[PDB]
């Protein structure tokens, strides 16, 4: 079935992130870690990928976001640029939604799409359908209602799970993103 056990890829993790020993959780740090400047590491935002690669098929996983004032989740091409600033956009190889400022939910279309959520999600489900060209986001707290779906994605190559526990703000928002047991 589509449920997949995601683990986080340490080689991609921005130095402002702290990964748990089992690589199932990630949070913002108060200072940057001193770690290699390898080509796969996001250097400008607190972002990290899952280790898993998807070339085809249906895949599903869930993330706990309880109480966080900001986070971003989704899928991206493995080929996305890792160094420098960029637009989180489905024109740039990312299919993502996010929260910031405690109550501003947006989908990473270009331009961005505001999302009106009646129930703030505590857990989010991410469903990837490679052949259908779809990435769908579900509000587990609201009985699995649809938050947003990207369609007509027309994927090539491997895709990766994408995560951010927030941006750097002054040590705020330090609770982790946690991959839920499935
Ligand atoms: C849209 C875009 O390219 C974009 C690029 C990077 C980031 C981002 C938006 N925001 C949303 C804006 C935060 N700014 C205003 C500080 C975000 C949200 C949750 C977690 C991490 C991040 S960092």
């Amino acid at each position: 079935g589509p449920m997949v056990h995601i683990t986080l890829d340490p080689d991609t993790a921005n130095p402002w992130l702290i990964l748990s020993e089992d690589r199932r959780q990630v949070r913002l740090g108060d200072t940057q870690q001193s770690i290699p400047g390898n080509e796969e590491r996001f250097d400008s935002y607190p972002m990290v990928l899952g280790a898993q690669h998807f070339h085809s098929g249906k895949h599903y996983w869930e993330v706990d976001v309880t109480g966080k004032e900001a986070w971003a989740l989704g899928v991206c091409r493995d080929s996305v640029r890792r160094k420098g600033h960029f637009l989180l956009s489905s024109k740039s190889g990312f299919w993502t939604i996010w929260l910031w400022n405690k109550q501003k939910y947006e989908a990473g279309t270009y331009p961005q799409t505001p999302l009106h959520l009646q129930v703030p999600p505590c857990q989010v489900g991410i469903f990837l359908d490679y052949e259908a060209g779809m990435v769908s986001f579900y509000n587990i707290t609201d009985h699995g209602s649809l938050i947003y779906s990207f369609s007509e994605c027309a994927f090539t190559g491997p895709l990766r799970p994408f995560f951010s526990p927030g941006f750097n703000d002054g040590g705020k928002n330090t609770a982790p993103l946690t991959l839920c047991p499935l």
